[PDB]
């Protein structure tokens, strides 16, 4: 998968350029979102482009969260979806991230949830992942996209915040469809997918 | 109807205490939300309390917006629901307001929409109206409430923002139910209701 667009506030830029461990959490997020491949036998992520809204997006989020959890030791649910916690220079630091699979109103609620966590000092950096419009077009109906929330990234200024817009590497009607729903893929299937991603 | 809870940022407080015409727009909003009465023959607002979620809320919003429009010369749709525009000391000033009838995610999107309008200088003050939890309990299923959005009022600090939580004056199972939906009441019915509210 590719990171095609990215928005980083000035405060996140300063924080990344001076905090190694925060820079690391961010690197792990970028890697977990670039790593998905499809089909599982492949080394690129190709999305089936037969019709609008034909693919699910939840399986992608589950895969992403699983890599962070299993490979990178991130925790799930703080109610921030996933976060990394660690001591650095005698201080506990937390990074929070959410992968948006809901509609635009959902994305607003998610952004504000992180913004409040930041204001209260519960997290030191917030990251949101969203598919860009081009990809979202072939993803399930509900799902919002990076460009739709973009006019509002400005509301995070003054706080360490990063928005990442991902895209598939290719679009073809010759690969299978990604299943829809929370149960689109079992944990056994996500873990098998994760292994292929990691060559195991 | 009663204004039972209210949140005003420090910046709204300063602005109200030094800008007469903004103070006036605010007074007109408070009056339009206190004015609803039910049934139409009554002088208080009594809400039917037979079951949870039995009453509609959209008719109340339509009535409120109609008083502001017809009696107070506010405009509808700028896409801020209603706003008042006026020249004061050789400057164009705008006040924007939204009456929340959607769910909590909706309320977040609405708050952010106003927050961005404020940052860009498109409006000078933002106001949001929401029913308090006690009332919301007897309102339609979708509708969010003041207390649910409350933890987030803090995100508006630094900007002129006001949140108003309204309540019915009485709860009784002997009055009729307020119809649900956008078409719950025709414009003829809302205007007839408005006249009773205004004694005409």
């Amino acid at each position: 998968m590719e990171v095609e667009k990215e928005f980083i506030t000035d405060e996140a830029k300063e924080l990344l350029s001076k905090d190694k461990l925060i820079q690391q959490a961010y690197n792990e997020v970028k890697t977990s979102i670039c790593s998905p491949i499809w089909p599982a036998t492949s080394k690129t992520f190709t999305i089936n482009n037969t019709e609008k809204n034909c693919n699910g997006v939840v399986p992608i989020k589950e895969l992403c969260y699983t890599l962070l959890e299993d490979t990178y030791n991130w925790y799930r649910e703080k109610p921030i979806d996933v976060y990394k916690e660690f001591i650095e220079n005698s201080e506990l630091k937390r990074v929070g991230m959410e992968f948006e699979t809901g509609n635009i109103s959902s994305a607003h609620r998610s952004m504000n949830k992180l913004l409040l966590g930041l204001k209260h000092g519960e997290i030191d950096l917030a990251i949101i992942l969203m598919p860009i419009k081009q990809l979202a077009y072939y993803l399930t109906d509900r799902v919002t996209n990076f460009e739709e929330l973009e006019p509002y990234f400005e509301l995070t200024e003054g706080q360490p915040f990063i928005f990442i817009g991902f895209n598939a590497e290719a679009y073809n009607s010759n690969v299978p469809l990604i299943p829809k729903g929370s149960d689109g893929m079992s944990k056994r299937s996500i873990k098998k997918w994760k292994d292929k991603v990691e060559n195991k």
